[PDB]
């Protein structure tokens, strides 16, 4: 079986970007990419693309129109697909059993319900996104009991592993393609034929084929792994900060062994995202699903360092200003909940704005890709409190502190001097991310107060 | 300054491996390690070393007698030395604050007070262990309190990354050599000298110099995290088995991510070793002394884990035989805490065999190479009734209900599986803690075996 | 007093009797026996009786755990607290057995019943009355209406402004009122019965699975499609009930 | 009943005085201020008197823990359970500040003190009296001895029988009685002054220091050194007293 023509149903930082490289390196497949929202839509379709990545929209660019499309016609494109990806989002459930731990699957099952309606013949059907949970189980149970005459679905699972900001590097050259089937002849088939299209320019030895479940574990245990790096060095980072000891050394020495690596060990004000958390929360409910109650108690130490973390730097930055910040100016560098993405999902950014506006700060917010509006809606006390600035001079304009909580790149390019001058003395700098290293004799010399992740 | 004399107070697995390969890379560099236990040192001088590590034999004896040397004249090493090693052992606090989490500084303080009392003139003196836990500011305070003239001690922190069983590779060719020392002229000074000793076989760019404090740190937190990978992989196989995956291919899915790397993902019983758990058991207790009960227990979960994960396997060798082992014969294989050692530190097989004994088993134990008065000792009335020492391991299995792998030996996945079979009751168990028998379980299962294995259902 | 006192034991040691017979349906379940073969071997025992051992999703009215109830809380104040937790075990189990059902109604539900039409067959709290006092039905549907469901009630008897009474904004948008079960059941997801209403045995439940969404569940928690398991499965359903699985 | 509800108030108000500034010595030690200089500012308050604000290893006596135990078990048995936990709080603080002494002596000797030989000098309650119940000096000893020391226990008054009672097998192997504070010194790692002797302020600590091992300690739990400071420190003793740090 050849798959000529994919629809994605999602246009959001997995499906897009995703389908973008897939048609920018398999000329011969047609790739439609169609979403409900229309806006976001427009905006694939249009000179500003709803996300930010790097490269996006020159790979958009080569490939949109020729065999890459976008369009709110869901029916359509799903009539025509050999494979359909299902990238939709998975909001934590709200209320009820697993409110706020488990992933809400409705969305996955109205996509389902629709594709069953609108399909004829043999299709393969892949659940793509970052942390799928029991994704392709209910996809699966809804084709079983929606059966047509020669009507033909095939349930892949194929986590995405791109990390937003280097979404496009990490797709054409992933480390691993994973992608899950049935043990069965007709899943196998199916496997196969998506194998060939990554073969397009994935070496075959980095895809790997297993049953649907261990692909969804790998990617759940993957994640969680990651997570857990992050909070194991920011754990000591505290443990620094504590004895004298610079993180940043410590992490040096730790990462030169070969066997820990030295990838995912930077220190920082706590990790953000919409994988993350998630991922760990809902592998922390499956386990006490599974009655493993150490397994979840273990895995739920990766969320709670990551909570304290977030409200130790923000505690730090309020003891500094001597405990009282009511009606302080104070300059936020930094909402993204990364460098290179306007995607602010569980940013800390946001908890750390959170904590100083339960203590009456006044936040001037510059970041210099994520949307205001955006900034609001994450905010929202919002009005009375909160400014977007246009720049980084205007947030730090008279401002007490200057907190980074991402690492743009462009942070560590600033003109210091000129930023001291306007501020109120003392002048705080609060360094989340390490981005200003390097740069201390400087800041100091200028006259600022220095505080960062895991070193005093 | 040019070291041209080491002596290594202790003769154990850091100190004589470690003074064994810097003599075999210095020919000029004489190397005396001492220890106060004459047994130990007169083992080092005999056809039969007191430790078990491959190629150990070989370098030692292309060394011994002509710039390595052993003795139990410690004062007289001491003497002499321009650089001392000070690898003993720090064993865990049995009594008063930090029972059973802190470690013991006595025998570190007891070698401080001994080198000043024996030492003249310029010396530098390198705490090494696998877990330094305030080894080197403790010998800081011995002898800062206790000058003499002209003698002027440099304390480093020069922690030790080998792994036993792959002890002398690790040492010719380590990822990285780690040094603290003062940031003074004095302890910069010391600090070189120590890396040009590791120059003549590791490259500068390999060889990390930081303070004394930041070098132990490092070493606590790598340890760490090794054993939270274990602990890791350990809580995902416990899923696995619950939810019909393999966790031998989910860490493969896992492993292929270059930020996470492809080592230390072997599920199993549950890691042991003199290093893991120490670590992490004074790590946690520093963390409660600086006051970061979070961080805490944070690092009590890989320990945590780790014991539940020994706990779900001996329960699920029990489930196996109907709730009952009483008078039930069940062979062990493999007692040390890892392959290609005789140590049984930490091993899980102890805890494992525990179990089984507070069961009413009769165990028969096997191992390659930990010693049979070792095994007596680590499992110590009870042990006289329950626990047999087998030469083989067919005699360990011969009428066993139950064979329970719990070291990884390359030579129990080539046994005459058939033969074993014949000769147990039935039903007829293999429990692999080590995920080794992979690969056979169509043929045992053809046999007749029940296979049950960490990770898989 | 020993006139009362007699009540109240009474009333107790017949909610007793069903708390243990539903305790026993949760380990048929999870041991894949069958609470209605095992309670009638139990019941064939002339020292235990064959009465009030039918499992179910847990016993209502007003008189059984108000009974318990003040049973315990009579035990309090005498000072004999191991009598009132005995007691309150009584309680327990039933509201563990109508938690237990509602989960299982969930979880067949992909965990999620947002927006899910799920009829309920049945709200009195038990046949041939249009009494719903503690009626389990009141506890199923505030479970499934804590979980975002929209639920179409039926009963023969039950006055409508009573099963609104018994529910309540939320009501208003999750809790529609069938004029008959075939109403309830169209476009639903799933349909629990609660009550064990003689006519629910005679619904077209091929009828019914045409004009349900699929997988098409029914959720038994009286036993009272017992026999009908083999059409119900032939026809479609996924059957759930209470003691089998 | 007035007149012992008078004396079992006064003892108590007494031990609290205690129970406060030592409370304040531990706040003192973890800030940079010295108890001493707090202690003579709040004492000159005539509303609060200048007595009773010695700072200490902590109060004993046959009198005060007792009183302060039995106002609080009087007040449990009249059931003002706020007013049990109130004074308890005066016994807790005592037990914390000896709990704190003890750990920073272990902690000053590198978190083990097995094998090593320590001095203690005062054994008595307070001084001028042979007296040592409810000494903290047995309490020290007695964390001490737990950790494994060696102590040699010197008292100018107190009896030797009764040392040894008050500590009790681990009094044998653990505990010497000195008949001098000379020889309870020789080659001990540090020296722990529980009770105020006015012959420990004029000791030679010059020979003390001479043949003590070294870093040499003396841990002043009482503050009978005050003034001494400058000279122990330039003899090279590493001096911890109660209330400063
Ligand atoms: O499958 C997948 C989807 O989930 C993830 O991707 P993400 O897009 O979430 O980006 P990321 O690079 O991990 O950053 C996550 C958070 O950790 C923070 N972070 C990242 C690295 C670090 O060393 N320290 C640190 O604090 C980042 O600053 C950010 O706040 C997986 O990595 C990807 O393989
Ligand atoms: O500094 C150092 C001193 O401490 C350690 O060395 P170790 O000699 O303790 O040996 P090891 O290879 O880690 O094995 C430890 C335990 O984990 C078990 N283990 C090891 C790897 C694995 O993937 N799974 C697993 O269960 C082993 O089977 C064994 O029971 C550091 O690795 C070293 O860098």
């Amino acid at each position: 079986f050849e798959i000529k023509k994919i629809c994605c149903i999602g246009a959001g930082y997995v499906g897009g970007p995703t389908c973008s490289v897939i048609a920018h390196m398999c000329p011969e497949i047609r790739v439609t990419v169609v979403d409900v929202n229309e806006s976001r839509i427009n905006a694939w379709n249009s000179p500003t693309l709803p996300i930010y990545e790097p490269g996006l929209k020159e790979v958009v660019e080569s490939c949109r129109g020729k065999n890459l499309f976008f369009s709110t016609n869901i029916d359509d494109a799903i009539k025509e697909a050999d494979l359909v990806f299902i990238s939709v989002n998975t909001p934590t459930k709200t209320y009820g059993m697993g409110k706020g731990r488990a992933a809400d699957l409705k969305y996955i099952e109205a996509c389902a319900r629709r594709i069953v309606q609108n399909s004829n013949g043999y299709k393969i059907v892949t659940e793509k996104s970052t942390v799928p949970v029991r994704a392709a189980e209910s996809i699966r149970r809804i084709f079983d009991a929606n059966t047509k005459p020669n009507l033909n679905l095939q349930v892949l699972s194929n986590p995405e592993f791109l990390a937003e900001g280097t979404a496009i590097k990490d797709l054409k050259n992933p480390d691993r393609v994973l992608i899950g089937g049935d043990e069965t002849p007709e899943g196998q088939r199916a496997v196969q034929a998506l194998c060939a299209v990554y073969e397009h320019w994935v070496p075959r030895e980095k895809i790997l084929t297993t049953n649907t479940w261990s692909s969804e574990l790998s990617k759940l245990a993957a994640n969680a792994f990651l997570a857990q790096r992050i909070s194991s060095i920011n754990s000591i980072s505290a443990l620094c900060e504590a004895t004298g000891a610079d993180v940043e050394e410590v992490a040096t020495a730790i990462g030169m062994d070969q066997r820990i690596g030295n990838k995912f060990l930077k220190a920082s004000v706590g990790f953000g995202g919409s994988c993350f958390q998630k991922d760990v929360l809902n592998l922390v409910y499956l386990c006490e699903a599974l009655n493993l109650p150490e397994v979840a108690r273990y895995w739920q130490q990766v969320i709670d360092m990551n909570d304290y973390q977030r409200r130790r730097f923000a505690s730090r930055i309020i003891d500094s200003l001597f405990n009282t910040v009511t009606d302080k100016k104070i300059a936020i560098l930094g909402f993204a909940f990364k460098k290179d993405t306007g995607d602010t999902r569980e940013s800390s950014s946001i908890y750390i704005s959170k904590y100083l506006m339960d203590e009456g700060a006044h936040l001037h917010i510059y970041d210099p890709k994520v949307p205001r509006e955006q900034i609001v809606v994450d905010l929202s006390q919002v009005s009375r409190l909160v400014t977007i600035s246009k720049d980084p001079y205007e947030a730090c304009d008279g401002a007490h502190a200057v907190v980074i909580c991402t690492e743009w790149d462009m942070f560590k390019e600033l003109d210091y001097e000129r930023i001291h001058k306007k501020m109120l003395k003392p002048a705080f700098i609060f360094d989340g991310r390490r981005v200003l290293d390097g740069l201390h004799n400087e800041l100091q010399t200028i006259g600022f107060q220095i505080e960062t992740i895991g070193k005093k």
